[PDB]
């Protein structure tokens, strides 16, 4: 899930 980029 969400740590950087991934989150958007």
């Amino acid at each position: 899930x969400c740590f950087x980029k991934t989150c958007x």
